[PDB]
């Protein structure tokens, strides 16, 4: 049950993918990856890792190629995906995590390059859009280019399904206090067209647009439409945390708001559930892509109004990513 | 009234010094009190790691600070019932300590010769004031009361502002808030709270506040209207509000930042921004709050409506240019 | 028949790795009571959640008075004063003393006064017996009673001095370590005892901080003594630091003479490490050495006769000095 | 020569224009050359993440910002050949990009019809000014001249102080460093640089830097006499140099203090401090260097001694306040 897969994009998403890969003993064989730079640089950058620590592998590269717990993966520096050699290690199915390609029409070059399938590590618009756990069961053996939507979308979206499918949520806003990523600034500075993008993030409060909440359908179709919500991104290298404020169609106490949430957590390795009071350190290196916390559950009332408030954390890396390769894996087998 | 003791020369305590001077006020800082030396004391007002150095010369002797020329004098009673507030002729004690957080404890300060008490925290249910939300409700009579806390004054003009105009039902907040000395630098025990224990400066932290909570004794038709809490993220002052409520009336975006707009006209208290700032530019505010027009958000499913409303604040030198609004009233009754 | 039952004292950043590592190592160490000011249900908690090196990698349950790790009861005490410790009803034999308060022979016999055999200070403790592993553990002997392993600053600068010293004399030098803020250190500006630097926001400022490392190096190494000294500048890291010694050597080098010496010093030694990669400090995060010293950062400035030789090793200064600990623990047990 | 072009509107750059104006300058700039539109170059000069509002309004046009009323020109040429300095008549060119930090690069400005460029960083064998050490030297007909860094402001003045009073015979700088620009966010490539790949604000990073090995420039009897380096650290403005050094004097460290104190005397560029400050003390500082003679440390065995020294720098505003003093006498020659 292998498949060949190439990595497009060998940056935090995608290092942390072979990483993963690896981690799970996985029946995929990484055999090709696409970056922008030099075997060198890549293999110093596996090597080490600021929030993760040494790659628990060994690392080498050589002129085109690096060498990882003695297996060869080829390195191309191909700025178009059109121009990428996949066939030439047989590069079935493309991880693509460059953040360039987020569409049906854009990912569309790695088939043209030969590939038979493309994961994307983001949302891309309308395609097929997976979150493990909530929604796989849609992939079938036609599927040539499906998305995993966002970190945010893997924490949001097994919490919803949860309360959706116990009292129906009626609508909702979602706040994420998310960690700083590489779509931000270190200095002030120009930083594309979004003015916040350009500050410094290890140095403020950022608000910051995500669409996790506003197509949130894509992966359950029965709340098409009914939320909304944004970031704050905050001095912290990884680590995030969603809160969703919901009107819900039942009236509820917190207890049973736990409980129902515990129950969808029973038996599911994407989402986990905790009442301790952890901080956001605690979930780096988390294997859930969600972690529900019974501890934040607040239920505001006054007559026959009612307001729930939920909250879930996620390692925005790690944790995302654990859910990246549960998708990539069923997608590999159909 | 003219002459101010201050108990606690910490964040709030010696920004309070410094705000009074920036304003020329006619109130004159005449003693302090707190835990340590005049050269500690000396050596922190005149080197602030958030507002930078001091505006004005600051020098010490053995029982005192002498900042812009004029002696302050320095006591050190870990209790507040032994300051001789009556020596320097302290009329009005700004208590920023956290310890003295009740009518009953701050009591010790009249106790000890001065005629009123303005507490920096929230203190139990005493008059609680918001200037420029109910500052009218500050009588004569009052010796004893409250400016709550960074968070209250952040959340009440906003609120004000939505319920007179659309009516506020329900609703609960989250302020994502700069980490304050409530917390720890590295991990180990702070009291009986779990969450307090953890590395501040390394951590997004869920805290307990009661801004929301107890937002009633500022807005009285609110009380019980509203929860919240907080989650306390690596910058050092600077912090941001979000309310969620369900409004009397249907609204647009448009229409609720016009409401807003107009409540914080020629309003000391309450600005307005809709440029895409973030929370740096804060730093340095001289509100108490200042809402930001670019992150309000209407979620709307027929009949129902979630309104988004977000306000910033320096919960630092912000919340004292309120604390001082207040005082600058507070003297002249 | 060695000593086998060990108390902590001071359940801190150090005093929870230290039983972080002998689970780790599988010492034959049982960790039988810890000493502190809180509750197990607060201990529990920290123990189970550190924000450094994340999830405890076994279970941790608490009692009323006691934690459970690993299925394995651990009394708790509550004492502020040593001598109270009720070190004899687990059979404490040996106290690793990590409060801070107790940094002298004088303070730390308090804990013989409550029933303890031996005693081991994670920090110096004024001219006591002072031992870096790998460096003069083999002056450690079975009548010593009360040891210091120094700081995680002598045991980074103690084995590349040695190292330096034995191959080509150290005349003097000078040392400056960048070094992760700790928990003595202020959140937020505020008093902090009678030292004014450390009344500073230490995760938002780079702080000068006095440091005896170097000045009492002579304890560890007795050729050098009062021919160093140094101090700290601290920065907004939350662990991993780095030490940099600038010497006058007794001989001309080559920067590659240096590293080839540094290098084989570092050869079948557990202590003391060796790169030549471009780390930065979250890669010295874990490590399980006291020292690692860099050949990139080595450097010869010379002008005639004179030469000044930097040279540069990283340190954890949590887990890898705290692998030093354990190191001269176990040592210790069996003398 | 009174019209000024800047080529990288930055950090280095915008601080430019608005120590500029905060000096009352008669310098006139005219024109901007970066990579992106006036809006958000008007973004970036209003909201400063370090420094506060800008004290001065700003506006934008699709082809100019509008600042305190007066317009001026941007433009969005990325090679400096093509950038139509002639238009509005900028004369001298602030060059603040990294991207022409050698005369045979730099020269581009003139080809583009400027007349003289000041380099904002090291630019190899030219004219370099760390002003107060070595501005006479400046001459009439340099048209390309370099300010070098930050680090070789703080550092140079301390050299030349010892240097001048002790003699220094050999020396070595280690120079813990705020973050910059050349460093990265999150790890990713960062060119052929494996450690400015890392995340700067999570990380020390061992940097080099060439302040101490091209000191020859500035004080030529020191060239080849010192080497050294940086580590760069998570503060976000604010870095110290240490300096170790073998002087042809024995010395006590109140000589050494009082030498550095005669120095600094009467001297816009280069302050002392006897105070126990933190690098947050230093944002906003108008000196080049600040010399700190708390942190002297003279250690002898025998006849050998080292003395290490160490000088303070707001390596943004205070590196820019030499930038400008340099800058106000080029325009003058
Ligand atoms: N928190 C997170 O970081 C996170 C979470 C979920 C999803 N994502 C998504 O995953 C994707 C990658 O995020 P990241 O944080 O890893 O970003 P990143 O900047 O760390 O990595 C992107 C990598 O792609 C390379 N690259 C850029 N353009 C390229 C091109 N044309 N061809 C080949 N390589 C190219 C870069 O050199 C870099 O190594 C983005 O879509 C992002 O939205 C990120
Ligand atoms: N920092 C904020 O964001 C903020 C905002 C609004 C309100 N407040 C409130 O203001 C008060 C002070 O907060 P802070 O951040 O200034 O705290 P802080 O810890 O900075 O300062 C407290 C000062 O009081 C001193 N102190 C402690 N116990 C004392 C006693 N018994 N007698 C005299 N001095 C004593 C300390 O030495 C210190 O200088 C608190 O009640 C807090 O809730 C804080
Ligand atoms: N980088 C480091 O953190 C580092 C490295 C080397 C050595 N050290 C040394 O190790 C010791 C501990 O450092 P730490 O960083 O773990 O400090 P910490 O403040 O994290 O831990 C101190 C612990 O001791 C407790 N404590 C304080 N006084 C007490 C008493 N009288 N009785 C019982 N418990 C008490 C505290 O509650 C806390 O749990 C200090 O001597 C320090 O110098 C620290
Ligand atoms: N601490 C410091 O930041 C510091 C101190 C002293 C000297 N310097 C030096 O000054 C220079 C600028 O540093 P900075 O920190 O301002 O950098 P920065 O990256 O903040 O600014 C560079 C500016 O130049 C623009 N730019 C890039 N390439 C360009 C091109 N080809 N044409 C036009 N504009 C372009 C960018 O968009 C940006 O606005 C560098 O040479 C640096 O070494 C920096």
């Amino acid at each position: 049950s292998m498949s060949k897969v190439g990595i497009n994009g060998f940056g935090r998403i995608g290092r942390l993918v072979l990483r993963r890969l690896l981690e799970v003993k996985s029946n995929i064989d990484v055999v090709a990856i696409n970056d922008l730079t030099s075997p060198k640089i890549l293999a110093y950058l596996l090597k080490h890792d600021s929030n993760y620590g040494p790659f628990p592998w060994s690392v080498d590269f050589t002129e085109d190629s690096l060498i990882v717990d003695g297996k060869s993966i080829a390195v191309y520096a191909e700025k178009e995906a059109k121009n990428i050699p996949w066939k030439a290690k047989g590069a079935e199915i493309i991880v693509e995590c460059t953040g360039f390609y987020t569409s049906a029409e854009k990912s569309q070059a790695h088939l043209d390059a030969g590939a038979k399938k493309v994961l994307i590590s983001a949302p891309a618009g309308e395609m097929k859009t997976i979150v493990y756990n909530v929604n796989d069961d849609t992939l079938d053996g036609n599927d040539t280019i499906v998305s995993v939507a966002s970190c945010t979308t893997n924490c949001l979206a097994p919490m919803a399904k949860a309360l959706h499918d116990s009292f129906g949520i009626e609508v909702g806003t979602m706040t994420t206090i998310h960690a700083y990523t590489g779509t931000q600034s270190l200095v002030d500075g120009p930083r594309g067209k979004d003015l916040r993008a350009s500050r410094a993030a290890a140095e403020n409060i950022i608000p910051h647009t995500t669409g996790a909440a506003k197509a949130i359908g894509l992966v359950i179709p029965e709340l098409s439409g009914k939320l909304k919500g944004h970031a704050q991104r905050v001095p912290v290298k990884t680590g995030s945390v969603t809160e969703l404020v919901s009107i819900l169609g039942k009236k509820v106490t917190a207890e049973e708001v736990n409980n129902a949430l515990k129950q969808a957590t029973t038996n599911n390795e994407s989402f986990g559930y905790t009442d301790e009071e952890i901080v956001s350190s605690d979930i780096i290196g988390s294997h859930f892509g969600s972690v529900f916390d019974a501890t934040q559950t607040e239920i505001t009332a006054v007559g026959d109004l009612q307001l729930v408030k939920t909250v879930a954390w996620y390692d925005n890396e790690y944790g995302f990513v654990t859910q990246l390769i549960r998708t990539l894996e069923k997608f590999a087998k159909l």
